[PDB]
């Protein structure tokens, strides 16, 4: 069976195929859609089937399908299972599977990259003085001194699932926040918790509005430690504006590499616990969710307050006006430095270049509009006006509970 | 199967226990969502009528009782002897206020129960359907003190004899081709203007000439009328900061009023059922004036602030797109027309999700649809998980009438 898309700006018509492989489930039903909703230990059993169906695809896309190198590959794999209970991938798949979860990742606007990706294995790796070692190298390559590069390093699979290797980072590199007695918070919001637990695990807090966060390693299912990123190593963009010059005296700043590290990575039924991955950043993520969420560093107001538009009415758009003012100073502060960064007009728009292409390669490209469409200027994007179609596919990337909820201390 | 629903913005959590009343299909499956697409006999019509009923009886608390029995009773008898039926006055209007009350797109439903319903079924000819719109259109303006209404016209009978409005809203401006190969006015209605000049409208060619309705009674091929332009309230738009506004020439009506989609109350379908409410700035600054396919006229306005047009990354579009947006309130609110900003009608949605959990156990919602096309996520329902489904009675998509009217 074919699906349509239509593009209601363009009238293009797309035809997907690809939907028809796939596994998981969405979390919809033919009585409820739970499109909106954020988020909706295995056996040698299932195991199997899951490995059969990764190395297929990997075989077909190296135009290897049915060989002897394919049959021998499936023979192997079927042996270590039955034998051992598990298997290890090939370099070459784990590069395959890596680039395949990116190009899989519905909720992805940049997902034009995929091809490129730069894979660091680590699954050699035993301690958590080797996974900072690790993690260091992978900032230093990636942020390539505000050129960026992406990359993911991976880490030893999960085993027994008491064995896991996690960065409890939900971000390589992110702010502390800090509850204060009065109520308030001090520096970032979204990380008071994990911020706590690092200072409950050690961590000297400068306490300040904007302190990098240590990084907080779990190896092979042990207690996590701290370490400190090198701050050499930590790249960051003072914030100012093009015509605004109050605008360097309100104090922002942002770091250049955005690297999510709290997820978990699924290739051929195995699961990578620890998967560190960074691209770099369209500007709205900062300028509009991490500035001007209300639950973040909530800017706003004081940012309308300098520009004093009227703010007795919301009618006047007064949010609305400081919100594009701080996102055009975002972007001018990270070209001004060099960082890499696109702003979602730019993106959006290469997005549905992507997205068309992968219909005509690939028989579709799963996508998920909720998170593809930027949080300001919705519909004067392309992506706006084009239906997508969700659906889930692997190799993929996957969230997997806080480690904090589910670690059983050692001491 | 008792489902919950986050703010992530305020921690709030709802639990939704109305979608296990979810009567209709989503186009969803557990393989596949479909949350983006636009567009996803006796023996059927007595459950739907007695599934209708009990939720009426239930409204009144004479659930089970006698009254609610022999209604039950009555309708069951008219559906077996006629093979439909007629809502009395009270289901009629509760009906009405229940399709807006269950439309998961509405952004607007806190007002759901305040719709002034206009009974139409003795409607039998065109000139009786102006007559109507016309008393609908001049009733809900109110001089710019808008009142939402709907106006019911017949139902649905053998499908030969269907009443239709054939424009997509009571008022919207024409769309014409050039010879420019360009097009004058509105491009969303250049195909609908077509078929006006092809019925024998003298179209004026202009770039916001009100079309004529074209109105279709019991299945007969439809007529042309003018709603005299003095019920059609517009609004020249200008902005105040920038004395230059006013000279782009922009105006839009003050009253939105969809007249294309179909009305289903307990298995009876109302194909002419316009319905009319106050526009949310949005609507009209940002999808009406700046979608490419639409006015488009970002290009001009950026030109006009003389911003640095040479790079996305300058934001000019998000710039100009706050400016025109921040025009067509101020003048909406400058000629006391009614006007509700986004920020302001997505915080009352969040009360009403709010009074709909607790008094109704859930409110279906589709936040594709919900968000308003700028801010997204400085609006509170960004934040806001919610849970699509179908509830009856409803308003539905229909095939346009052109396609379906054999002449
Ligand atoms: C190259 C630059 C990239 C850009 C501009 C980009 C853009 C984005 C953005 C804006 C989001 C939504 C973020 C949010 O609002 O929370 C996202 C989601 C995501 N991206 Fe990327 N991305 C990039 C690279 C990558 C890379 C290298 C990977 C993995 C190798 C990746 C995998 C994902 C995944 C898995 C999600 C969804 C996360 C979830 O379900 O929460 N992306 N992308
Ligand atoms: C009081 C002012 C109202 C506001 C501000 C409002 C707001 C909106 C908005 C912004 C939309 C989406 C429209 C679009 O983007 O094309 C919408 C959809 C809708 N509203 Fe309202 N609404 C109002 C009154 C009404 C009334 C009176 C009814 C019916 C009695 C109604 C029923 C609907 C329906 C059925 C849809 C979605 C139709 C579709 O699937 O396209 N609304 N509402
Ligand atoms: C609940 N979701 C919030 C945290 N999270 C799990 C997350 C995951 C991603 F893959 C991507 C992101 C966004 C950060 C990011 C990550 C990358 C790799 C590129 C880019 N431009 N931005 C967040
Ligand atoms: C692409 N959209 C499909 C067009 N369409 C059938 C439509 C239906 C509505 F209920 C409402 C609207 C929007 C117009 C509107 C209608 C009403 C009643 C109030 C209001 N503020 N705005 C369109
Ligand atoms: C409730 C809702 O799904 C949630 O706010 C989503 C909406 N869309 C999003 N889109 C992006 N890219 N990132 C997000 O965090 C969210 N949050
Ligand atoms: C493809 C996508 O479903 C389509 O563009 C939708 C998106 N959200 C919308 N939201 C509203 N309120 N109105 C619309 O017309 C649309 N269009
Ligand atoms: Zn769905």
């Amino acid at each position: 069976r074919f699906l349509k898309v239509k593009n209601w700006e363009t009238d293009v018509v797309l035809t997907d195929t690809l939907h028809l492989k796939s596994t998981l489930e969405t979390g919809c039903t033919e009585h409820i859609c739970m499109g909106s909703i954020m988020l909706p230990v295995r056996t040698k059993d299932q195991l199997f089937p899951l490995a059969k169906e990764f190395l297929d695809q990997y075989y077909s896309s190296i135009k290897r399908f049915g060989s002897k190198a394919h049959m021998d590959r499936l023979e192997e794999v079927n042996k270590e299972i039955e034998s051992t209970s598990t298997y290890q991938l090939k370099d070459t798949e784990l590069i395959y599977g890596a680039k395949h979860a990116w190009r899989n990742a519905s909720r992805c606007v940049g997902r034009i990259q995929w091809s490129k990706l730069q894979v660091f294995d680590a699954r050699d790796c035993t301690t958590a003085h080797g996974m900072f070692n690790y993690i260091c190298n992978h900032v230093k390559y990636a942020t390539n001194k505000g050129n960026l590069r992406s990359a993911i390093t991976i880490f030893p699979q999960r085993t027994d699932g008491k064995h896991d290797f996690r960065v409890w980072n939900s971000q390589l590199i992110r702010y502390a926040g800090y509850k204060q007695p009065d109520g308030s918070t001090l520096g970032d919001p979204a990380n008071v918790q994990f911020t706590e637990i690092c200072i409950q695990q050690g961590w000297k807090a400068p306490r300040g509005r904007f302190d990098v966060l240590p990084l907080l390693l779990q190896a092979n299912g042990n207690d996590p430690e701290l370490f400190q990123i090198p701050p050499e190593l930590v790249l960051e963009v003072p914030i100012r504006h093009p015509k605004f010059d109050w605008f360097k005296d309100l104090g922002l700043k942002w770091y250049g590499l955005p690297a999510v590290s709290n997820m978990l990575l699924e290739i051929g039924g195995l699961e990578f616990s620890a998967c560190p991955f960074s691209g770099w950043y369209m500007g709205t993520e900062i300028g509009v969710r991490d500035y001007c969420d209300n639950s973040r560093y909530n800017i706003l107001e004081e940012v309308a307050k300098k520009m004093d538009l009227d703010m007795r009415k919301t009618s006047s758009l007064w949010k609305d006006q400081a919100l594009v003012e701080i996102n055009i100073a975002v972007l001018y502060s990270f070209q001004s430095d060099k960082v890499t960064i696109v702003d979602h007009h730019s993106a959006t728009e290469s997005f549905i270049k992507h997205m068309e292409n992968e219909y005509r390669c690939r028989g579709g490209c799963p996508a998920d509009w909720v998170w593809i469409v930027p949080p300001m200027s919705g519909s004067i994007t392309p992506v706006f006006h084009q239906e997508m179609l969700n659906y889930r596919l692997t190799p993929s990337f996957e969230y997997q509970p806080d480690p904090w909820n589910t670690h059983v201390w050692k001491g």
